[PDB]
């Protein structure tokens, strides 16, 4: 259901496998930001979700270094799966920056993304 | 200086090692909310941070199902690690819950944790 | 043209009127959750934006208590105003709840709503 | 036991009255970000919140433009205040920016304030 190869609305990739596990791995692709290539990620989904129409509950974090380039800074998404004719991942993110403590105040950015298979 | 035990504000373990990739592995324990002893954790960090005093990026995610229970919902922790008197990581984070599109508006909530080595 | 009727994705209707001084004021009506009927709202909005195609920034509030019921919660809304063909305000938002100690932790919950005067 | 004079973790100062019908309004002065002498605050709290001990819901708004300058941002602060002798407003905020649709995508700041006075 999970696996496989998602678009956002900015245009990032993002490519994941479901471990039986509970598993999340996959690379991200950023359309976006002090980003180029492909970014490791990886997370944890309810492998034994509700039954009821209920989504599958997820999240996964990108680290923004890759042998190309360190922006220094890292986001997590937050969100969950629902199956159907339109498939979705729904998520909320949260984009961190390493600053000096004086600047701490303004280190972390908050958006949405939704995926979907196509 | 990320590897080790962490404990929040709330009384919540966070135990944790660093692997010299960027990978995060280790363990979650909740004080609060639907949970109960160890969950599976998985995250990323800036293994080659900057040198101008500026703290270092991560995020990670837990799902809360392990062997005794499944409250189906996901948390991710977005912040950075600062060195200094005393090392601390500053996060903020969100959890989502697996529910019907009609209940998705009040799927996610936000806080921000404090992770200090004491 | 932030003074006008919008509407958002969940059927909500927001009726304002935006000030020379900067000020926001008006109505909210809330398709979900725990309200009914309309509801004071009060915000501020950059009275000189920037003319480089940037859009304006706004917020604003909403106490849910009026005569009906109260769910002992408030809502900021901030975002900005996107003029033009299709004018949208876009938002993210922050809905706290009056907690005890015990479950401030969980007091608050993130979204976005998207308005627009269709 | 709102209103009256606040300072956050930053130094910034935060003077407000709370009137009678939920109503917020007062003067803002941060120590940080782009912004100098005082700024029109206004928003909203729960005038009569629940007995039981839970704290009062509460939120407000700075657009950062004044006779100073303009940033030509708003912030929203959403909270609860909680009173007794540490009386604090514990707070989580939205610093959005004016910014071109193509970045939108970075236009919002989020943070926590705990007011104390
Ligand atoms: O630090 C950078 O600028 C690179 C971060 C990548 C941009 C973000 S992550 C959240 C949002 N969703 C995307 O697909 N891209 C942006
Ligand atoms: O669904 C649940 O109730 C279990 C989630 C665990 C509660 C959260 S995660 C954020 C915060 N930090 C903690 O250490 N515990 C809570
Ligand atoms: O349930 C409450 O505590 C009061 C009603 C809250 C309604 C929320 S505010 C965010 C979202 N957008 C809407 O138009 N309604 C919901
Ligand atoms: O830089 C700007 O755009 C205007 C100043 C913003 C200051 C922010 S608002 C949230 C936080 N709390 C404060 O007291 N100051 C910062």
């Amino acid at each position: 259901g999970i696996t496989g190869t998602w678009y956002n609305q900015l245009g990032s990739t993002f490519i994941v496998t479901a471990g039986a596990d509970g598993a999340l791995t996959g690379t991200y692709e950023s359309a976006v930001g002090n980003a180029e290539s492909r970014y490791v990620l990886t997370g944890r989904y309810d492998s034994a979700p509700a039954t009821d129409g209920s989504g599958t509950a997820l999240g996964w974090t990108v680290a923004w270094k890759n042998n190309y380039r360190n922006a220094h800074s890292a986001t997590t998404w937050s969100g969950q799966y629902v199956g159907g004719a339109e498939a979705r991942i729904n998520t909320q993110w949260l984009l961190t920056s390493g600053t000096t403590e004086a600047n701490a105040w303004k280190s972390t950015l908050v958006g949405h993304d939704t995926f979907t298979k196509v």
